[PDB]
């Protein structure tokens, strides 16, 4: 049972400022592992008159790049985070042998032709096999009129370069609904809950 890609409820076991990470218990063998960078800052916990001056912003994703930079020089983990917490963790790496699996919490839940963000003010962009100029341009007319939200991003797969006009927009529509699905599946699930499973 590979795991990469699942969805759990999860909880903070406890929180290493050695490591400025937090080890997660989210129902594997081991702990899973969360660095503090991966951690969204929806999470922290600090006045909402902060996290706000902070969502709104103080390759263009470096944009994203010195976004993150900034929390990680303005706070420690163990000032914003504390043992208990609940959290959505996503499996980045597959737990080997002994060592935990290596988590974040910026989502990311693949469709067809895309992926969907829908933790990460990124606006939804092409993928680096961006190549040929026709469908680059053409598909970043394209993710344009998707109006992509707030804090989501969307990035075009390969699969989705020679894709139809709204092969996409369903695609995408579809990857939304998910996102509403696995937010209300939280809702009504305990503590460490499997809540979306990488489907193939």
């Amino acid at each position: 049972k590979q795991l990469r890609g699942n969805i759990y409820l999860a909880k903070v076991t406890r929180v290493e400022p050695s490591l400025q990470a937090a080890f997660i218990e989210y129902g594997g063998n081991r702990h899973g592992f969360l660095a503090f960078n991966e951690i969204h800052p929806d999470y922290y916990q600090i006045p909402v008159a902060d996290r706000e001056a902070l969502m709104r912003d103080d390759d263009v994703e470096e944009e994203l790049a010195r976004r993150k930079r900034r929390l990680m020089r303005k706070y420690k983990i163990q000032e914003v985070i504390r043992r208990r917490q609940i959290m959505l963790v996503q499996v980045v790496k597959e737990e080997r042998g002994n060592k935990g699996a290596v988590l974040t919490t910026y989502l990311s839940l693949a469709g067809r032709y895309g992926v969907l963000m829908p933790n990460t003010a990124r606006g939804g962009g092409i993928s680096r096999k961006i190549t040929a100029v026709t469908d680059r341009k053409r598909l970043k007319s394209v993710v344009q009129s998707l109006d992509v939200p707030q804090g989501m991003g969307l990035i075009v797969r390969t699969a989705g370069a020679k894709r139809t006009k709204a092969e996409i927009k369903r695609d995408y529509e579809y990857l939304l609904r998910l996102w509403e699905n696995i937010r209300e599946n939280t809702l009504h699930s305990i503590a460490p809950a499997l809540i979306y499973e990488e489907e193939d």
